[PDB]
RNA sequence: CCCCCCC
RNA sequence: CCCCCCC
RNA sequence: CCCCCCC
């Protein structure tokens, strides 16, 4: 019986790597970059956004990628979008009368950002002793990594739904984005969130960038406050979309006893064919599912209805599961994995 | 007795692969691409079949398959065709007044869906309050997408019946294309599957194409959640035509103990030699029925009754088998295997 | 189809 | 998010 | 002849 094997998922990803023809999408698209030499420029527009009280939010997502083509560079960022599967043409940025002409986003939106900033600071400077401190312009040159981490927050959530995306979003920056919010008060970081979901979600594209973003600040050898923010931020999103194999291999560590039974080492051989291919992928494996790669779903433990449920049984146990919304198939397998993973939690065994 | 053996299976293999002559079908017929160039058109087409009630879906089977010949290339598509083993010569696609004059396809077809959808949107925006959201226009990106969705979830039913096809693709559209259905309440997912199903069945060389399709979309880095279904879908129809083959590493792994009889044990041998040539063929293997590659029966496990009625009794036992339609030639064996994989299923053993 | 928690 | 002492 | 279920 040693030669009846089949190795489907090995086979299924075989196909789907060796192809000699290259997709193409979004062929008479563009979309807008700011080149390096106007970082300076930019940098004042996303803190413009972030430190008053704006009625309409609806590009400052655009924003924050340009800041990024300004650290990347107009080159690489064409590049990349390129390389990412998606002819989408860069159309450069301009300047006018001074102020910045990006491509598709309308000048009256940046116009009524500057306006009411310019207001806001009017008014922050006539009624105030006039001692604003270093922190607290729109200048300050870690604004728009403050933006960006605002779309790093929302970009954790990708994976999620938008309301959970957005509740996560405001919940964790009110926290992690201490130290703007103090310096400033009005930063509707909702609003924000919301641009950042819907250019992810509309450019997708996009996320390639921003991951190559998070490529080209973690290489760096030094860097602000904000930045080793965005990078713990952005590394925080790597298993995104395949929380089910980390709670696998947690529920290996735990030694659960259930992973004995005989469905499940039924079922184990293709557990490890998805674990091998993954490792097969490698380093970039864990990006499939923000990026929206195609290959992603290779990676899914549905076909293991018995594995996923003493898994998500004994991840309950444990108290990891939290408010997961995963389906459990089957349930009994659930609910004696938690029920063990419970037991082993409360009882302390020292070796 | 060592020397008394045949090998008949790898004989058949090696006399069908290692042949001189190419074959030559479809010698003077034509058929129509759409060059790359006018994919922002297309997918318009695309999806103005979509979002309408039309009397007439003939033709949406080769609107889906003209936007794959977008997304590949006109060259590629007749370069995948020849390739084939079909000398069909592609026509290519040009405009006219502004819309497409597709090969094969009448232009009053073109007309009357375009004035159909045109007629549909001016109801919908007269008497509704004019506040069309992104993603409920025909002109969005992922419409064709849905569109070659449809005619995804129709190919990994073309070893099945025509009826039968049906039935699940509007089972399964209606939950798993869910989103679209809410964005487009009027696509008449019966009749765009049935133009699918024809047009797989009359087209042979086009289910070449479409897999074409799938390894380009699989292959990319990033995609929207349409193509990461398409994707899911199309890696489900991998292995079609040799659910026998599943459902035999199925029984191996589930121990039954039928599988030691006297008579199964005879044919045990043969058994491993398709699954020998299963690994000989490789990744390929599983496109065979689906291609219909005339190689494909090769891997038919019908010259072994004893070891097929085993596995199948096994598959009714675990609930597997559903309502499988194949035949099961040794009653008693199936009979016994289901009882026992019932059994089997019912004890709860952990190890 | 897949994904879905917390940091 | 991370970091947080003493020399 | 082969194929035939569910996702």
């Amino acid at each position: 019986l040693q030669g009846i094997h089949l190795s489907d998922l090995s086979y299924k990803h075989a196909i789907l790597k060796e192809s000699q023809y290259t997709i193409k999408r979004d062929v008479g698209t563009t979309t807008a970059v700011t080149p390096s030499s106007l970082q300076q420029e930019i940098t004042l527009l996303c803190g413009e956004i972030l430190y008053a009280k704006h009625a309409d939010y609806k590009y400052a997502a655009e924003i924050g990628i340009q800041y990024i083509s300004t650290a990347l560079g107009s080159e690489r960022v064409q590049q990349i979008l390129r390389n990412s599967g998606s002819e989408v043409q860069v159309v450069l940025t301009r300047t006018y009368s001074q102020m910045l002409d990006i491509h598709g986003v309308e000048k009256s939106w940046v116009e009524e950002i500057d306006k009411e900033a310019r207001k806001t600071m009017a008014t922050l400077l006539k009624e105030s002793s006039g001692n604003i401190p270093q922190n607290q312009r729109p200048s300050a040159p870690d604004t728009p990594i403050i933006l960006l981490c605002v779309g790093a927050l929302i970009f954790t959530k990708l994976a999620s739904t938008i309301e959970v995306g957005l509740e996560t979003t405001v919940r964790r920056a009110n926290r992690v984005l201490s130290d703007a919010l103090k310096r400033y008060p009005r930063m509707d970081i909702p609003k924000i969130a919301r641009s950042f979901y819907d250019l992810f979600e509309q450019k997708v594209y996009h996320r390639s960038l921003f991951i190559e973003y998070g490529k080209a600040l973690g290489s760096s050898s030094t860097g602000s406050k904000a930045e080793s923010l965005f990078v713990n931020i952005f590394m925080q999103a790597y298993g995104a979309g395949q929380t089910m194999l980390r709670w696998g291999v947690i529920a290996r560590s735990s030694n659960n006893i259930m992973l004995g039974h005989v469905s499940v080492q039924a079922e184990l051989k293709q557990v490890t064919e998805v674990y091998d291919l993954v490792r097969e992928m490698g380093p970039e494996s864990g990006l499939l599912h923000l990026r929206q790669s195609p290959k992603a779903g290779l990676l899914s433990l549905a076909n293991c209805p018995n594995f996923a449920s003493v898994v998500l049984g004994n991840a309950s146990g444990l108290g990891i599961i939290g408010m997961y919304r995963g389906r459990v198939p089957n349930t009994e397998l659930f609910s004696a994995a938690e029920s063990y993973a419970k037991s082993l939690k409360e009882s302390n065994k020292i070796n």
